[PDB]
């Protein structure tokens, strides 16, 4: 294919993020960068930190430009602090350009930066609406658009040491088995989606749908987790606790407080259900499905492996985080405001599946507003 340079683009480390590089100023200076669809400002490491090998070093760069403004971009778990410029951004395992782009240079942060991730910045690809200080904070993505002839989209294979491919300008078909089902873009700030319908072993959780997207779903590659809202994660345990009941767990183990070990390749993956999440398709009542399997919502943490409960509650809506992602390939058609999802060419029982059409009724009342 002639994306072929792009391929095998991303590494991380499990739970930690992929990670992409990115070659900042001049000369040149490359870093790691996580790759997350969930933020919108471009953000790099640039002062001396004990998990960081590397760091922007502003005063090395000819074509740095100070913004001459703060900015702090504060989380749930964790908060950067930096100043605001501009500089001269290239990929270069992915687009054969050179932007001039923003980009904040953390100077402090807490629990932000991983001890081991490898990466040092941030690639935030969602929208200006949720950019820091404000919405006229240009993020990467837009600049790229703006200013070379790249189509307005990219993609995501992400491989649950792991690896993956970031396709900046189109699809590449060797990334990908079957079709590519798209689920509308509903609002341009977070990749927000529409879920209508969750099944366990095929089994309808039969909560009103306004629930799987209360206050919001969205498409975060900077997320490890599935995320559910309070009411969604409850039932979803107790559905996944009765389909698994050949083997008991300690209620902590759903709760991401305990970890379950078995020695190396023994994991019971047979005994655990496979989850799929319907969503709204391009046309009037359709969906299609996508389907998870145990191996991406049980995340790897001797001669045994230890797994942590992928699936989490959250209080801000459902996040699609990696765990989702991992099964697929994952088109972001910025262009024509729509997320893609097939089966990803990265046990011989059950696959990942993206399926459809289905006949769904009344989704437009599964938004929330
Ligand atoms: C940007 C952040 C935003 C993120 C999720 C992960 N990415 C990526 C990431 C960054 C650092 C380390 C690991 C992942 C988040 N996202 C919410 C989704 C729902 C709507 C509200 C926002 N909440 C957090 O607390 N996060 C977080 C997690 C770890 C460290 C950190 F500093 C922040």
């Amino acid at each position: 294919g002639s994306f072929v340079e792009m391929v095998d683009n991303l590494r991380g480390k499990s739970g930690q993020g992929y990670y992409v590089e990115m070659t900042v100023g001049s000369p040149p200076q490359t870093l790691n960068i996580l790759v997350d669809t969930g933020s919108s400002n471009f953000a790099v490491g640039a002062a001396p930190h004990p998990f960081l090998h590397r760091y922007y070093q502003r005063q090395l760069s000819s074509t740095y430009r100070d913004l001459r403004k703060g900015v702090y971009v504060p989380y749930t778990q964790g908060a950067w602090a930096g100043e605001l410029g501009t500089d001269l951004v290239s990929i270069p395992h992915g687009p054969n350009v050179t932007v001039r782009a923003n980009i904040a240079a953390i100077t402090e942060s807490d629990k932000f930066f991983i001890n081991g991730s490898n990466w040092e910045g941030i690639l935030g690809l969602a929208y200006a609406e949720i950019a820091r200080p404000d919405d006229s904070l240009e993020p990467f993505f837009d600049s790229l658009v703006k200013q070379t002839h790249v189509p307005n989209l990219f993609s995501l294979q992400l491989c649950g040491s792991v690896g993956g491919s970031m396709i900046i300008g189109g699809i590449d078909h060797s990334l990908y088995t079957g079709s590519l089902w798209y689920t509308p873009i509903r609002r341009e700030w977070y990749y927000e989606v529409i879920i209508v319908r969750v099944e366990i072993n095929g089994q309808d959780l039969k909560m009103d749908c306004k629930e799987y997207n209360y206050d919001k779903s969205i498409v975060d590659s900077g997320t490890t987790n599935l995320r559910l809202p309070k009411k969604v994660f409850e039932a979803a345990v107790k559905s996944i606790k009765a389909a698994s009941s050949t083997e008991k767990f300690p209620d902590g183990f759903w709760l991401g407080e305990q970890l379950v070990c078995w020695q190396a390749g023994t994991t019971p993956w047979n005994i655990f259900p496979v989850i799929s999440l319907y969503l709204m398709g391009e046309v009037t009542n359709q969906s299609f499905r996508i389907t998870i399997l145990p191996q991406q919502y049980l995340r790897p943490v001797s001669q045994d492996d230890c797994y942590k409960f992928a699936i989490s509650q959250s209080s801000t809506g459902t996040v699609m985080g990696a765990v989702i992602m991992e099964g697929f390939y994952v088109v972001f058609d910025r262009a024509r405001k729509r997320i893609g999802f097939a089966v990803s060419a990265c046990d011989e029982f059950r696959t990942a599946a993206v399926e459809g059409p289905f006949v769904t009724l009344d989704m437009e009342d599964c938004g929330y507003n």
